[PDB]
DNA sequence: CAGCTCCATGAT
DNA sequence: GCAGTGCTCGCATGGAGCTG
DNA sequence: GAGCACTGC
């Protein structure tokens, strides 16, 4: 926990924005005059130095200090008042302002007109994938070291990087055997602290190349020197005058060759050139509507800030920018069906009334919501494009259902469209065997079908009373006629359109078995006006998931030898290091029933294969490919996932998902190798996670969008609002 | 199984 | 394009988690 | 000293 908890304490007094801060967290609450008074007392930095910044403040200070002193509308306007002029405040002075000139220059250069940048670093930036020098901004820090704040000498925290300042008197350099040392001391004028270099001489130079004046320090601690006191190792001693190393400065990934010191002055050195260079994208309109920089300055603030506050103006408004860029394409799509217009109808309460009390089971409140809400969507004047979504087995299909007879019952006719021919003819058993009849002609259209069949079949639908066909995505792709078609449902990712009567749009519904968390369904989809999404059924068992280390691997094997035994069958995936086919007959000592599929070798008759293992033709699998949330092996009592986490957290999920079905209280075993906490802190944390969202709100929190690639919004979400409205046009 | 990075140590 | 100043920044090794 | 800019031939 050390690291994760020090530096966080020692952070929050002396520093105007801290103080700032505070005083802002000061109202939103309740001053207390006598605190301000002791703030003030700690400040400390260069900012400071400024004379209005000084006069300016005061004036607020002393405005503040009457609250109190003030009955309830005597305390308001005096606040906002306040809060207005901080960030007032923090927008003149916190900011380094980028002023710029000369003249931009403007390309992908192949960086060595970099500066700084030579032949060898040209190869060295690139194994950064730096090369252009777009590619030397988009290009942001790991993280950032900062330092404005200086530690007193005869305080230094046992064990931690600081910063403390004073003179320094003494180089001695001192040699062993296989190895020397160089010192030089502080002395701030009591204490006297030995600072200690280890195979460096140089330093001895320019140490001594200083002797004389007080300085800056910057190193770390050390409990040793058994002789005693502390020790500062590592440090760098810049000469001074430092109101300009008192600063934040920057951390870039590295890459034997280069160092900070050297990434850093090679960075020093250019952005603020560059930078300069870059059409603003959105409109000025905007910028004033919520108050983050242009650009320039933004990225500017990505390397170079003097202010946290800088640095989140930064990323706030290079992040807002790239949510707009997706909402932007979003309206522009809504809006395109807005043009082409919908069509609604009638609904008779008759069909689902039915339905519904000839099942045997319940039904959910949650499934009853995603009802109450397709009706309504499909019966408005428009399009209906919502998203059906929901965890394998929490009643999509059910539902979906209704979606297809409150469309018949209307007037107009559906069409179910699925990723493969196995799973087409495998759904279409279900809606019919499932609408047990009642008086629905549904088809398929599967080119399997012969080929009359098909012409019997076409023009049923180009007129007249073929009342859902089911087919792939191979409908589309011949051209098939019926002059009223009113809704289309879908399964999933089809490989790589939307649909319109004689010109309106087509009621579009779409179920998905993969979970996706609210803010990220609004935000790379959102588009999609809804997703009533389920929360799910009962009766329901669910998978008793464990996980294993290896060597008890033979443990899980056995296992199956029994479930498998007692009539079930069992996945075992492996990911990529061949050994596959070496994985294979080693495990044809598992002798016994068992086929492969190495999958991206990927013919979409992967299914095929599962047909094949559903019906009882490989007792167990072999993996590779991640398997997807589709044909359904019955039996499948038991799952297999090894050397995991590779997995992310969710095609795990996709694989618990694939076994259990029946009641069948399948199980999941998961062989582990080594690695370690964050890695096993999540597993662990899997294997007790009943509920598949939560989830997602936990992929998310930890690994970024694994599901080209985001540069800056880690789930702060006034701005996928900010956007809605700000984002029409 | 390997190739790289990042971090912490190295001296009586 | 190579040859001569003059800058800035320069340890090395070993175990470490990470991705391929 | 490595790497690079910059100046000159
Ligand atoms: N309300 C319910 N209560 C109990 N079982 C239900 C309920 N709704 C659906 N089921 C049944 O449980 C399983 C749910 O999965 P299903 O409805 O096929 O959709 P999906 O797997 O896509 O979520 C099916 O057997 C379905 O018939
Ligand atoms: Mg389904």
């Amino acid at each position: 926990f050390t690291s994760s908890l020090f530096l966080w304490g020692e952070a929050l007094p002396t520093l105007l924005e801290e103080f700032l801060n505070e005083v802002e967290k000061m109202l939103k609450n309740q001053v207390n005059t006598r605190r301000i008074h002791q703030l003030l007392k700690e400040l400390d930095d260069p900012l400071l130095e400024n004379k209005d910044l000084e006069e300016k403040l005061q004036a607020f200070l002393d405005y503040v200090k009457e609250i109190p002193n003030l009955p309830e509308a005597r305390k308001r306007y005096r606040i906002q008042k306040s809060l207005e002029m901080i960030e007032k405040l923090r927008s003149w002075f916190l900011i380094d302002y980028l002023e710029c000139s000369g003249e931009e220059v403007d390309l992908s250069t192949d960086i060595q007109y970099a500066k700084g940048v030579g032949p060898n670093r040209k190869k060295k930036l690139k194994k950064l994938g730096i090369e252009t020098l777009r590619d030397l901004l988009e290009f942001f820090p790991r993280d950032y070291e900062d330092r404005r704040k200086i530690f007193k000498l005869n305080d230094l925290l046992p064990g931690e990087k600081v910063t403390t300042q004073g003179k320094i008197v003494s180089v001695e350099t001192k040699k062993f055997q296989n190895m020397n040392i160089l010192t030089a001391v502080l002395s701030d004028g009591l204490v006297h602290v030995p600072l200690k270099w280890f195979n460096q001489d140089y330093l001895q130079t320019y140490l001594k190349q200083l002797t004389g004046k007080e300085v800056f320090v910057t190193g770390t601690v050390k409990s040793n020197a058994y002789t005693g006191q502390y020790e500062i190792h590592n440090a760098e001693v810049t000469p001074k005058e430092g109101e300009y190393v008192r600063r934040i400065l920057p951390i870039y990934r590295l890459t034997s060759g280069i160092s900070q010191k050297q990434m850093r002055k090679i960075f020093e050195e250019n952005i603020p050139s560059l930078c300069c260079s870059l059409k603003e994208t959105l409109p000025e309109r905007i910028l004033e509507k919520r108050k983050l920089l242009g650009v320039k300055d933004a990225y500017y603030g990505m390397h170079f800030p003097k202010t946290f506050y800088h640095l989140e103006k930064a990323r706030e408004r290079l992040a807002y920018e790239e949510l707009f860029v997706l909402q932007l394409a979003f309206q522009k799509i809504r809006k395109e069906r807005e043009k082409h217009g919908g069509i609604p109808k009638k609904i008779e309460g008759k069909l689902a009334e039915e339905f519904i009390k000839s099942l045997p089971f319940k039904l959910t409140n949650a499934q009853k919501r995603a009802h109450q809400e397709i009706r309504n969507d499909m019966i408005s004047e428009k399009p209906m494009n919502r998203l059906l979504q929901g965890d394998v087995g929490s009643g999509k299909t059910v539902v979906a259902q209704l979606a297809i007879l409150d469309n018949y019952e209307a007037g107009f006719q559906t069409a179910f469209m699925v990723p493969t021919s196995i799973l087409a003819i495998q759904h279409y058993r279900r809606t019919v065997e499932s609408f047990s009849k009642f008086n629905i002609h549904v088809a398929l259209l599967i080119g399997a079908t012969t080929p009359s069949e098909k012409e019997k079949i076409k023009s049923g639908l180009r007129n007249g009373q073929i009342d859902v066909v089911i087919g792939t995505h191979a409908l589309i792709q011949e051209d098939v006629h019926f002059k009223n078609l009113g809704l289309v449902i879908i399964d999933e990712q089809h490989r790589f359109e939307a649909l319109m009567n004689k010109g309106k749009m087509v009621d579009t519904l779409v179920m998905s078995a993969t979970p996706i968390p609210r803010s990220m369904a609004l935000a790379f989809y959102g588009d999609l006006d809804v997703t009533v999404i389920d929360e799910m059924p009962p009766g329901r068992k669910e998978v008793q998931t464990m996980l294993v280390p290896m060597d008890r691997v033979n443990e899980v094997y056995e296992f199956v030898r029994q479930e498998v035994m007692r009539g079930g069958q069992a996945f075992i995936v492996y990911p990529l290091i061949k050994s596959a086919v070496e994985m294979y007959e080693y495990l044809s000592k598992e002798v016994f029933k068992l086929g492969l599929m190495h999958g991206r070798l990927s013919q979409e008759e992967k299914d095929r294969v599962m047909l094949e293992f559903a019906e009882g033709r490989y007792d167990i699998l072999v993996s590779t490919t991640v398997i997807e949330v589709g044909i359904d092996v019955p039996r499948a009592n038991v799952m297999v996932i090894e050397n995991p986490e590779r997995f992310g957290l969710a095609q795990l999920h996709q694989l618990r998902g694939r076994v259990g079905r029946g009641g069948q209280e399948a199980y999941c075993f998961l062989v582990v190798g080594d690695v370690g906490e964050e890695a096993m802190e999540r597993l662990r944390f899997f294997t007790l996670n009943t509920d598949g969202f939560k989830i997602a709100e936990y992929d998310l929190k930890t690994r970024g969008p694994g599901e080209k690639q985001h540069g800056l919004s880690g789930f702060k979400v006034a701005d996928l609002y900010r956007d809605l409205k700000l984002l029409e046009w």
